């Protein structure tokens, strides 16, 4: 109740400079024997009786679970990790900008790996759970058809025909000399 | 008392510490450019932020190891996104190994080289094609 | 009703920094109690009782 202690949470996704209003405000809130400070390494250090530091402590904790900013790893079986980037990367302002009073250098960012073929996110759970729909919506298979082809020709000779095509190209060519299929891509 | 009292406690209030966990897995350099797009995790120019004071992360390749510096909240929540990125390759990998069977893979190896022009060998020996 | 109780969202799609006079105008708008803050993280913090929260 009217225990004088000093307790210290720190903020780690935020600056903690932003509780300093609030907090030695909540010295300012009742009876005094108060101290509220503040590291730039962001811990959040406090002295105070029981209940003021209860509400306080309130407040850190809250501010530090305010912001959440974790990562999570889940496998792409299918399309490719760097296509997903490239194509989330357009998704320009998720995390991706140079904003003021916006910050969004501290919001939420996407990334993937090639050698386990893995989306890598950076941020909010709103972004888990966001970013795990589109981990979905990009992990889809080729159905049959795919962007490489192979030609059985059949009166047509594969090596002759890849010169003939390599004009409409001049997109990428070769002819199988044995099976005499022609592989464009 | 309450002075010194309010000087440690500034002190141990930004706290910033290592710790050095091993991955057995996928690369610390990987782990590194995924993680390094995690800006405002340490990385900014941010003035009243101050945030070049903030947690940051980096990994070793010789032991494959990654690296914080920074808050517990850090260790906290880095020791996971270690876990979330130390996952092994299930059966499937980067790179395949198909064995031919009535096609030769020195003559197969010319006839993809266009399709990827992705990165290919045959082996005269076993007559297969290594293909990433 | 007057339970005081602190509960935060963030807002992801923009930067929270433009509740600022909205939000502690709701904490100005009652009977106080109230605090409301902001992350550049953009998770917004609450305390209040339970309608005006």
């Amino acid at each position: 109740g009217d225990e004088m202690v000093t307790r210290v949470v720190p903020v780690r996704n935020v600056s903690v400079r932003e509780l300093a209003p609030l907090l030695r405000q909540l010295n300012d809130n009742a009876g005094g024997g108060n101290v509220v400070h503040y590291d730039p390494s962001n811990v959040l250090l406090i002295t105070g009786r029981a209940a003021v530091v209860n509400r306080l402590v309130e407040v850190v904790r809250r501010v530090d679970k305010a912001g959440d900013q974790e990562v999570d790893i889940i496998k792409l079986k299918y399309a490719s990790a760097g296509e997903m980037v490239r194509l989330v990367t357009n998704l320009n302002k998720d995390g991706n900008s140079q904003g003021g009073n916006t910050s969004l250098l501290l919001a939420p960012k996407v990334v993937a790996d090639e050698r386990t073929n893995s989306v890598v996110v950076s941020g909010e759970p709103k972004a888990r759970a966001r970013i795990i729909q589109m981990v979905r919506q990009l992990d889809r298979e080729l159905q049959s058809q795919g962007n490489t082809r192979v030609f059985y020709l059949k009166y047509g000779k594969a090596k002759d025909m890849v010169e003939v095509l390599k004009g409409v190209s001049s997109l990428a060519i070769s002819a199988d000399e044995t099976t005499n299929a022609l592989v464009i891509t």
